[PDB]
């Protein structure tokens, strides 16, 4: 390690630190709940229409209300993302209205990137941990909602098998925020010179961490084009939704982010 490496190191500490001090749910406990490291951390799985009101009582229609559960956690995580933006050496000295582009554009990207620490191939932890969604089940929804979480899940199967860690995820969602190619952003140079940084920070983090697998950083940064995609679908189901379901509201803080 040479002087330079070493701000690199200071600067992955410093954000895997912000990272665990935002996210009370880590990669490393979702792994751990899903593998059977378990007794006392053991989930209820809901798998059909009857475990559902049975988890109800240890953790309108179902769909509906299923719906109304996606969007409560995403504020949180919306607010908790947030936060760990903050920490983000540089981020907060940026020109107000750009914050407020960065987090616009990148808050969903980073949902579905950690939204793959509680997946796998077969279904998604939630409540905390606490449970347990099967695939299927959500995959049987009444339409349109039936289609809502699969492209999820299809993404995550992929990228969970780069098998990064809390501390590598840290970096890369801080690299997320930081994009300079955000459409609307009025100084885009501050933020490539935040970038430039973070990306030499992530670049260190992978061959330090991750010495055997060949090209992982190239490899990570291309998954970056998985996660814009299934924005874009999103976007266009929720559309469908606001139509044929004009009874149901979305918060206020969620409608600011879609207006993209
Ligand atoms: C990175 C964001 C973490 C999201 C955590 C969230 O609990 C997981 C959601 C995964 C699939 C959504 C299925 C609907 C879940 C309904 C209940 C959610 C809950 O009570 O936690």
């Amino acid at each position: 390690l040479n002087p330079e490496s070493a701000d690199l190191r200071a600067l992955a500490k410093h954000l895997y630190d912000s990272y665990i001090k935002s996210f009370p749910l880590t990669k490393a406990k979702a792994r751990a709940i899903l593998t059977g490291k378990t007794t006392d951390k053991s989930p209820f799985v809901i798998y059909d229409m009857n475990s559902l009101m049975m988890g109800e009582d240890k953790i309108k229609e179902v769909a509906i209300r299923i719906f109304q559960g996606c969007q409560f956690r995403s504020v949180e995580a919306v607010q908790e993302i947030t936060e760990y933006a903050k920490s983000i050496p540089g981020f907060v000295n940026l020109d107000l209205n750009d914050q407020v582009t960065l987090l616009k554009y990148g808050v969903h990207e980073i949902i579905y990137t950690m939204l793959a620490s509680l997946m796998n191939k077969d279904g998604v932890l939630i409540s905390e941990g606490q449970g347990f969604m099967t695939r299927e089940f959500l995959k049987s929804l009444r339409k349109p909602f039936g289609d809502f979480m699969e492209p999820k899940f299809e993404f995550a199967v992929k990228f969970n098998a780069l098998e990064l860690d809390d501390s590598d995820l840290a970096i890369f969602i801080a690299v997320i925020i930081l994009s300079g190619d955000r459409p609307g952003l009025l100084n885009v140079k501050p933020i490539e010179d935040i970038q430039d940084n973070l990306l030499q920070a992530l670049e260190l983090q992978l061959k330090l961490n991750h010495p055997e697998s060949s090209q992982l950083f190239a490899k990570l940064l291309q998954k970056m084009t998985d996660l814009r995609q299934i924005v874009t679908e999103h976007v266009q189901l929720l559309q469908v939704i606001k139509k044929t379901e004009t009874d149901m509201s979305l918060h206020p803080l969620l409608q600011e982010i879609y207006k993209d």
